[PDB]
Formats: C-alpha cells, structure tokens, sequence
C-alpha cells in the first residue's frame, strides 16, 4: 500500500533500470524528473544525500515529490532498488525461485557492473580504447543462455539492470555520441553488427520487445537528444590513442 | 545435501567475504586454496573462466577440488555468492525479512562497491592521494546506524561484504604496505584513530568479534605476510606526490 516515488531523468540508464522493474512488477508509483546535472533542486539531498539519480522514497504520507517527507524511507543505488522491488512484489516473480537460477541473475548483474559498465563510461566519457569494451561485452554475451531467453532463463531484474545500457549503445553509436575516435567508432559499429555479437543483438531485441521497455523509452531519437544534454558528452571533443 | 566448494586465497578480501557468509550460514563446505596470482592451475578456468578468486562449485558428484566436475554449477562473483548463500540457508537469516531493512543491506553493499573499493584500489595500488578515500569512508560510515549495530541493524551479508576490506586496512597501514607514501600512511593512521572515525572503528570491532571472522582470519601478522606476496602491492615500493 505504501507509496513509491522514483526521481528520474530521461538520459539516465540507472533510472531506466528501476522504471523497467516497476513496470514488470505492476506497481503503482510516481515518477518525478530532476535536472540533476545542470540545476539540482535544493531539496534533492533530502531524498538522496549522494545527489544522484535515481532516488526513491517509500511510504510516509502522500506528498508532492518536491516536498519530500522526513517520514518516507530513502532508498539509494539502482541495484538495491531492483532487489527491493522484487522483495515488495513476490507474486510478480521478478527473480526465479530456484537458488541456482537466482545466482545466475545476480552473477549477470555483477559481471555487468564490475567489468562492462566502467568500460562504457570510460570509452564514452574519456575516449579510452574500445577493444576492452568489446572484450567485456563478448564476456557478458557468453553468460547468456545460448539458445535464447534472458539472463536467468525467464525474465528477471538482471535484464532490467543491463538493457538500459545495451539499448543506448546502438543509437548512441549511430548518432556519433561520445568522446572516442572516429576509428574506434567505426570499429564498434562494425563489431556490434558482426556475427560475433549476434547473441547480444537478439538479447537486446528480446528485452526491447517487452512493454516494460516500450513504456519507459522515449524513442531512439528522443533518447539521443536527452543524452546530448549531458555535460560530460562535450560536443566536438575526441580522444585518440 | 548438495556440496559446496569455495576456491580461496588468504590474501583475498573477496574470498574472505564468502567464507564469512558460509560460517554464518552454518554450511557444510570445502575450501581449496589457489595460487591465482603467480601459478594458476590449468584446470582453474573450468571453475571460473574469468580466472578470479573466489570461485564456487555447487552440487554434482563429490570430487577432489582440483578435478572439478562438469555437473556442478559454477558460480562467479563474490556478491552473487553471498546472495546465493542467503537463498540456500533461509533459516540462518543472513538477510532481514523486512523489505526496507533488506534494502539497507543492499544499499550498503552498493555504496562499498561503487564508491569505496575503487578508492582503496587507487591509494593502495597507485599511491594516489588519500583524501578521497577518507571522504568515501566517512560517507560509508554515515550509512551505519549511528547508535550501534550492523549495516541493516542485525548482522547480514552486507557486513560479510565489507569487513574483509576494513579489517585489512588497519594492519596494512601499520605495516606500510601499499604504494602510498609514508606521509599519507601517517595521515590515514591518524584519521582512522581520530574521533571522526570512531563509528567505523566500533563497526570493525563488532564484526571482528564474531566467530565467523575469527575462524576465517589468519591473524593480523599472518594476513600482512600473505598480502606481501601480492605482486600489485609491490612490497618495498612507494610513490610520492
Ligand atoms: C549520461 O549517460 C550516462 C550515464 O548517466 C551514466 C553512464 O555510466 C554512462 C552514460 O552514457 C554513456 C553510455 C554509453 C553506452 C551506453 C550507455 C551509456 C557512458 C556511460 O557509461
Ligand atoms: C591485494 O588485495 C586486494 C585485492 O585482492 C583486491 C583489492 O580491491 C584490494 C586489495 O589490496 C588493497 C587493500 C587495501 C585495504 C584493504 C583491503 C585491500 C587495495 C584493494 O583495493
Ligand atoms: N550506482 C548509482 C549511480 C547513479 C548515477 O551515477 N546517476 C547519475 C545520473 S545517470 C547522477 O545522478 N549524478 C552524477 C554524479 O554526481 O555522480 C546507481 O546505480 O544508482
Ligand atoms: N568482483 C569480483 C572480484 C574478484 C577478484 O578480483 N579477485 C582477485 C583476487 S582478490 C583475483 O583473483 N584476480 C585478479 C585478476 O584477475 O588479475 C568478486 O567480487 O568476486
Ligand atoms: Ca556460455
């Protein structure tokens, strides 16, 4: 019964994770957009002292999101939110019930967070070399069930954790967004269209086909425009190695 | 009934996390040391293709750990293992039952992984300035309940995840092990003994006082000697400014 408010921003793949899980849960929830990178509201540290999107409040009296209550629980970190939503909505089966299959979900999230995410950040924001990103993506693809299906077989929060990033990669590459070189952009576009990455392309299509993605995605062009508002995506800057 | 084999190394805080959780669960399990950093066995990629410790096998026929079975489940990534052990031993209450308290546990793990561990890596392996690490530790300390207790109140896997690192910090600093200068070593030692960090000292005492720590710790001096075998800690080497 307790209220859920998710503080969001369209560009943010971390916020996108949580919107997907809340859709899959069938939750009733409120979203509130926050201009976190250019004009953070003075009240925002009340909902997340770390000053990062997403932020979540849970319970407390029903209040406008820009008037957060001291009584609501303040939940930070997107992966913690994903597990929280699975705990709140057990009948939605956002995780498997078998312990080994649940571990596949948790391992997939850790592989992404520990080996892939930092490579996306460094290639796009620092223009570091793309080969280590492609290697990490090939590793992650190797963890998928080979024949089809999601990270743990049935859909789970592991797929909510990963699709925001994989789904942004393709249109960001096509629009030329990111500080990497022309040469590395060509390399990544050819690699991600190559037979080497057929399995992860099917994974992206399968995740994108679900209503939880369609209803939380602004469209490729619109997401590209939101990403262009991010200060660390400095237009006209590229790094070369 | 299904066997658990943890591939371990004394120096490894990541392996230590999982030993602590297995002890708290009252599990039956085997540990098998692996010289992962200097002489990895040719069979080790069969249990973990990432070639990292810890690695875990689950189920399958009982076999010597250096002859792993293709029938066992191969589980990678320490935090996935911690969640797996909680799933396997629900009567051990390795997580809270209440969703909000469980979220405090997951959030504390994510704060450590996302903001603290990388600062430990920078300071100890690169000798970068200590101030950002102390700031990250103050943030993590601020997430603890101020009046006492563990991360989520009662002990949970969140405390298994974090104590291996905090417990190594003090004796490593006493030994001067790591690429930071004497000047920053003194600065860290003074800071961690100061009133600023009284709450995290209480936390380290409370975690270390549990049998799960005593039974999985070689002793301060012995743990320092194991850490000196780690190539990336470059015993005898320090960077300055
Ligand atoms: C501002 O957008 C973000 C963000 O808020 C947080 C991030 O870590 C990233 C990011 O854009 C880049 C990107 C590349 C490819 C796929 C998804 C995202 C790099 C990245 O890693
Ligand atoms: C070699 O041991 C390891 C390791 O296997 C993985 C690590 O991330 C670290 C580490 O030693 C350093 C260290 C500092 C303070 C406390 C625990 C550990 C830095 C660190 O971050
Ligand atoms: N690990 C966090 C990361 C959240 C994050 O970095 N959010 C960015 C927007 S995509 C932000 O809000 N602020 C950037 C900053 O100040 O660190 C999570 O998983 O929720
Ligand atoms: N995220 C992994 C980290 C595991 C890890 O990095 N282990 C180190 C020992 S502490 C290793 O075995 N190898 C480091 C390397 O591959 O060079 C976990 O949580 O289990
Ligand atoms: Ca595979």
């Amino acid at each position: 019964t307790k209220q859920i408010t998710l503080y969001t921003a369209t560009f943010s793949p971390y916020a996108h994770r949580v919107r997907i899980a809340l859709e899959e849960a069938g939750a009733e929830y409120t979203t509130y957009d926050v201009d976190i990178l250019r004009n953070m509201p003075d009240w925002f540290p009340l909902v997340n002292p770390l000053k990062k999107i997403p932020a979540m409040t849970f319970g407390g009296p029903e209040v406008p999101p820009d008037q957060p209550s001291p009584e609501s629980a303040k939940i930070a970190e997107s992966l913690a939110m994903l597990e929280f939503i699975a705990d709140l909505f057990p009948d939605a089966k956002l995780l498997p019930t078998d312990p080994v299959l649940r571990a596949r979900a948790r391992t997939f999230m850790a592989l992404y967070e520990n080996y892939v995410n930092g490579q996306f950040r460094d290639v796009w924001f620092l223009g570091t070399p793309a080969d280590p990103l492609l290697q990490a993506l090939e590793m992650l693809q190797g963890a998928l069930p080979p024949d089809g299906g999601f990270a743990a077989g049935e859909w789970s929060i592991a797929d909510a954790a990963v699709i925001p990033f994989l789904a942004r990669m393709f249109p960001y590459l096509e629009a030329g967004l990111g500080l990497y070189s022309k040469e590395d952009g060509v390399k990544m576009r050819k690699a991600m269209a190559s037979e080497r990455f057929a399995r992860i392309r099917q994974y992206v299509r399968d995740c994108r086909a679900r209503p939880s993605f369609a209803n939380t995605w602004a469209g490729d062009a619109e997401q590209v425009e939101a990403a262009k508002t991010v200060p660390m995506l400095r237009v006209g800057e590229h790094h070369h190695h």
